[PDB]
């Protein structure tokens, strides 16, 4: 979560796709989903990102349907976006015990309990929060077992990006879980 407003240059793929769905929240526009192997994924758009501008047009107060339209109407040699990095999210760092726990319970992405004397307790992890990312990798739409697998398989250090469930549930609505599971980019970023 960066306290900054970066700029990205997109470029439509061969099919006129950039691999993005946007959702209106509280009179801004925010990334609802990012397709793997897309211009959006390569330029490093993330779920949760705020789109402040598109081609120097402010997005204040747009509907979703309009932001999608805007993206169609555009000469895709170069589309230029202004992005505030995941405004609604925060990142916690944790360390595992000898027994390879960080110390919480979660369900459907949502942390539901913190365990006394855990690193999760020491670090102030909160319940009623949807897990968005682990060590920089989006996990949204995965199943809990797979998130466990990423956590079980992560180093001694774990890093989680969380979002308040109320806000999370309001972003993902109007989107069917299988799309989230199949299409939402869940890859380590390329370099
Ligand atoms: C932005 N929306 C809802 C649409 O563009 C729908 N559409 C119909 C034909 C081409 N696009």
């Amino acid at each position: 979560i960066k306290q900054g407003i970066r700029e990205v240059i997109l470029c439509k793929d061969q099919d006129g796709k950039i691999g993005l769905r946007l959702k209106s929240i509280d009179n801004g526009i925010f990334v609802q989903l990012v397709q793997a192997n897309s211009p959006a994924s390569l330029v490093g758009l993330r779920f949760g990102d705020q789109v402040l501008q598109i081609n120097g047009e402010n997005c204040a107060g747009w509907s979703s349907d309009k932001a999608h339209k805007v993206l169609k109407q555009a000469f895709g040699e170069k589309i230029t976006m202004t992005i505030r990095d995941r405004p609604f999210e925060r990142t916690i760092t944790m360390h595992k015990d000898s027994t390879g726990h960080v110390g919480f319970i979660f369900k459907n992405g949502k942390i539901t309990s913190i365990v006394k004397d855990s690193s999760a307790a020491r670090n102030g992890l909160l319940t009623e929060h949807n897990i968005c990312e682990i060590n920089g990798q989006n996990v949204i739409g995965l199943k809990d077992s797979q998130i466990a697998d990423i956590l079980s398989t992560s180093g001694t250090v774990v890093t989680i990006t969380i979002m308040p469930a109320f806000i999370f549930e309001h972003i993902i609505k109007r989107m069917a879980p299988s799309i989230m599971k199949s299409l939402m980019d869940h890859t380590i970023p390329e370099v």
